[PDB]
């Protein structure tokens, strides 16, 4: 029924085996109904079978008319759009997944300020970076309810792999244990509401203490803790992200970045999922030497590159240099190669 997990590996419509995927934050803000079944129709022509996507559109007015949003906090309150220009875009995302057999994963609230973030929240409750968000009961109490509305909108669909908490949450200089808190008591609410979902956090993959070479993402200055997290009962698998032009690391330091994770995923007995990958130049040969990696390590069960691009109604899809667009040779070299090659196990 809903997608799971079976020892390392992930289980989609009773298929267990390694899985390719991506990322499309724009889709549930398009308007176009074609576009968007354009694009699941692409993935899955193309064996993509897990679309990552942003779950929130947080403001704190309402928008000019016309621009999605999901969320509005203002006047010390939380209010969701469930209007043709609110939550029936991500319904439709939702169904057309169904349609065409596409397994979402599906996030809260975002850490950075795009589409509002926490700190949106933190703008309308009060408090001081996004950090307050975590601890705060008033901002807690709104994220819990928007949490619970999109939970219980979803219920009866098989479409959507996996709820997750946020997407990239940092606690710069915390102590370790505010984002695991958190994250154990955002993950139990969640399994309250749709035990059988899977849950992730959505994180970067930040702290980790197996194979570290000391560089900052191994360390602890963001707040996470990989393996500390990752024993949270109520989260079923590890994320991490990569960007090594992000983080002053080498391209090659990605495959060690990778390696390392999948240890640290066999010995919690989690699958780990590469989340989120990419760079701005020679996207074939560095992202496609991650992606063989990741196929290739124990404890990693699936990949999804950051993002999908497509040509749509209004013309071509985000390019923030990272995109890569279906039907051109970089969607060769990091699609259809990697989806034949995973079926080539
Ligand atoms: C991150 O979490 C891990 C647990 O997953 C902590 O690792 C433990 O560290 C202590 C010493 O500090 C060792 O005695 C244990 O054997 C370790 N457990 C492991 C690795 O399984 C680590 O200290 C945490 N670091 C933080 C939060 O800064
Ligand atoms: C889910 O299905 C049940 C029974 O078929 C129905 O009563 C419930 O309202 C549905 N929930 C939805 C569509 O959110
Ligand atoms: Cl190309």
């Amino acid at each position: 029924s809903f997608a799971s997990t079976s020892g390392l590996q992930f289980t989609i419509d009773g298929e267990t085996g390694y899985f390719a995927g991506t990322n499309s934050y724009w889709i549930g803000f398009l308007t176009d109904n074609a576009d968007v079944d354009l694009v699941m129709g692409h993935l899955k022509s193309s064996g993509l079978k897990i679309l990552r996507v942003w779950g929130f559109n947080d403001v704190t007015s309402q928008p000019s008319s016309g621009t999605v949003w999901y969320q509005l906090h203002q006047d010390g309150k939380s209010t969701i759009n469930t209007g043709a220009d609110g939550l029936q875009r991500l319904d439709y995302v939702v169904s057309s997944a169904e349609q065409h057999d596409i397994k979402l994963i599906i996030n809260f609230v975002n850490y950075w300020t795009d589409y509002g973030g926490m700190s949106a929240y933190v703008s309308a409750y009060g408090g001081s970076g996004e950090t307050d968000f975590y601890t705060s009961d008033t901002m807690q109490s709104a994220y819990q309810t928007y949490i619970k509305t999109v939970v219980e909108r979803y219920s009866n669909s098989s479409a959507v792999f996996a709820w997750e908490l946020a997407n990239e949450p940092r606690c710069p200089s915390c102590d370790t244990s505010v984002l695991y808190n958190w994250i154990e008591k955002t993950s139990k609410f969640i399994k309250g509401l749709d035990a059988d979902r899977m849950v992730c956090i959505g994180d970067e993959g930040f702290g980790l203490n197996i194979d570290s070479d000391g560089s900052y993402p191994y360390q602890f200055s963001e707040g996470l803790n990989f393996t500390m997290n990752l024993d949270i009962d109520t989260i079923d698998f590890g994320t991490l992200h990569l960007y090594p032009d992000s983080w002053g690391t080498s391209d090659d330091w990605g495959n060690g970045w990778i390696t390392a994770h999948g240890a640290a995923c066999k010995a919690a007995g989690k699958p780990c999922l590469l989340e989120e990958y990419g760079v701005t130049s020679n996207h074939c040969s560095v992202e496609g030497a991650w992606q063989k990696t990741a196929l290739s390590t124990t404890g990693v069960g699936a990949d999804l590159f950051w993002q999908y691009g497509d040509d749509l109604s209004t013309g071509k899809s985000p390019d923030d240099g990272n995109t890569i667009y279906y039907g051109t040779s970089d969607y060769q070299c990091l699609v259809t190669d990697h989806v034949a090659a995973i079926g080539s196990a």
